């Protein structure tokens, strides 16, 4: 079998991107945020907390004649980005563009934190790291990937994230008429239960290649790049006027700047990210401040190729029995 589905930005700086699932049956479909950095799939739902909901498509297990509650299962989650969400287990009918997984642990969230209420737009999440990331207690639960790999014509799924337009996630082919060139593929350690990868350096605009070991993950769920601060240094070197501030809490620039392109290597390949990919805009509303799409890693303990860099390739995902990654330019 295999599925697709086209991913959408939620807004014009493509802060995120919801890719439509159906759960249940009759499908109810909600807009998720496929995250290649966790493994909970979690939704909205008629159990969540009234007070936190505003505006988001809600799952309604009563109304799913496959739904099944997960006796004594409850699954709590924390993000690096601070936000959190915690609740009960449900088992349905999970469908993506096309492909479908029976017995799927849906989690139902009881309590959202603030950022994701505020988000109307972000059903939920659908984690696409490793199962031993996933959150539900006492019996740890698959991710859909997982589930849906044995039937999968090829035990991988693609990410073809857009610039500013919609783009799409694959599951178990890889679409060759979707990129330029060659596939680089490398190696990837699992044992922090993500994507975990080495790129071999970057270059900042026409400036010569660094030779450099970086280690990160491939996280579609991250909306920026996040680097070792040395990198983020001699990136912003190349841009007069930026600066990183303490309060606003990262690299910005004057918004009449012109960006200078970021280069990371895979293996002897390079994947160019477009200095228009690492403008994310006015601070506030109105403000001549832009903040920057690459920022330091320093403060978080792990490199993050998040969609700036992913949106610049097609990504592959690969889940054979030793993972591996793969990167196009397209």
């Amino acid at each position: 079998s295999t599925g697709s589905a086209t991913t959408t930005p939620i807004d014009s700086l493509d802060d995120a991107y919801i890719t439509p699932v159906q759960i249940g049956t009759p499908a109810q479909t909600l807009n998720l945020d496929f995250d290649t950095g966790s493994s909970d799939l979690w939704v909205f739902s008629s159990e969540t907390t009234a007070s936190e909901v505003d505006g988001q498509t809600i799952y309604t297990p009563s109304k799913s004649t496959t739904a099944k509650l997960l006796s004594g299962a409850t699954w709590s989650i924390s993000y690096g980005d601070g936000s959190s969400s915690s609740g009960d287990v449900y088992t349905d009918t999970v469908s993506v563009g096309g492909l479908t997984v029976t017995g799927q642990a849906v989690e139902s969230a009881k309590k959202v934190s603030s950022s994701f209420t505020e988000d109307s737009t972000i059903d939920g999440l659908l984690g696409l790291a490793f199962s031993t990331l996933n959150t539900v207690s006492p019996t740890q639960q698959k991710t859909f990937f997982d589930n849906a790999k044995a039937s999968l014509d090829s035990p991988v799924f693609t990410a073809d994230l857009g610039y500013h337009a919609p783009g799409t996630y694959n599951f178990g082919f890889i679409d060759t008429t979707a990129y330029t060139g060659s596939i680089t593929y490398t190696a990837v350690s699992t044992k922090q239960g993500f994507w975990e990868w080495t790129s071999t350096g970057y270059a900042v605009g026409s400036g010569t290649f660094k030779s450099t070991s970086i280690d990160g993950i491939a996280d579609t769920g991250t909306t920026l790049l996040y680097l070792p601060a040395t990198v983020v240094s001699a990136y912003w070197a190349q841009v007069s006027g930026a600066k990183s501030s303490s309060s606003v809490g990262g690299y910005v620039f004057p918004c009449s700047a012109t960006l200078p392109s970021f280069t990371f290597g895979v293996g002897s390949a390079r994947i160019v990210i477009p200095g228009d990919y690492i403008d994310f805009g006015p601070i506030s509303t109105g403000s001549s401040s832009c903040f920057g799409g690459i920022q330091s890693s320093a403060g978080i303990g792990i490199n993050i190729f998040g969609d700036v860099a992913l949106k610049a390739a097609f990504v592959v995902f690969n889940g054979a029995t030793t993972p591996t990654l793969g990167f196009a330019s397209k």
